[PDB]
């Protein structure tokens, strides 16, 4: 019926924005995930080095879309490279990473990871890396962009898969 797989690429407004318009995306939760303590708030991820990621639980049609398709959607608008930041992303709020609940999903990313490396002249350093811990965001930050529509940080969404 449904899969969930969650997903850090940078401010969750945006990307929470993202994937509730895709088709056969059932729900997307922004939250905190793979960080070092426990029920962040919003201040501890982003001046107290949590180590948590801003991520979007994303839950999906399994008869619609593959974990697959999520994947490609989430490449078409995440910088998975070293750009995406200065410096080292690891342990930080915005960092690119793909964080799965189940053993099988690992290969599916790791492949995924490796094919969107053959259209890339730097390294990726997107995380697979299993969900450690997720913990959702305050309700005032959840459908952010519907709320605010003029928030910082599209259509991509609308282009059909290969």
């Amino acid at each position: 019926n449904t899969r969930t797989i969650y997903l850090a690429g940078g401010c969750f407004w945006g990307l929470e924005a993202y994937f509730q318009r895709i088709d056969g995306v059932v729900d997307a939760v922004s939250g905190y995930a793979n960080g070092n303590t426990k029920n962040p708030s919003y201040e501890d991820v982003s001046y107290r080095h949590t180590g948590h990621a801003e991520t979007v639980k994303v839950t999906y049609d399994a008869d619609k879309l593959s974990l697959d398709d999520i994947l490609q959607y989430f490449f078409r608008v995440v910088d998975p490279t070293s750009l995406n930041k200065q410096g080292n992303d690891t342990g930080t709020q915005y960092r690119s990473g793909v964080y799965y609940t189940d053993p099988a999903e690992k290969a599916v990313i790791a492949a995924a990871l490796k094919r969107e490396q053959q259209k890339y002249q730097l390294p990726l350093v997107v995380e697979n890396e299993p969900l450690k811990n997720f913990y959702d965001a305050e309700e005032y930050h959840q459908d952010y962009l519907i709320k605010n529509p003029n928030g910082y940080c599209i259509r991509k969404a609308d282009e059909p898969l290969p």
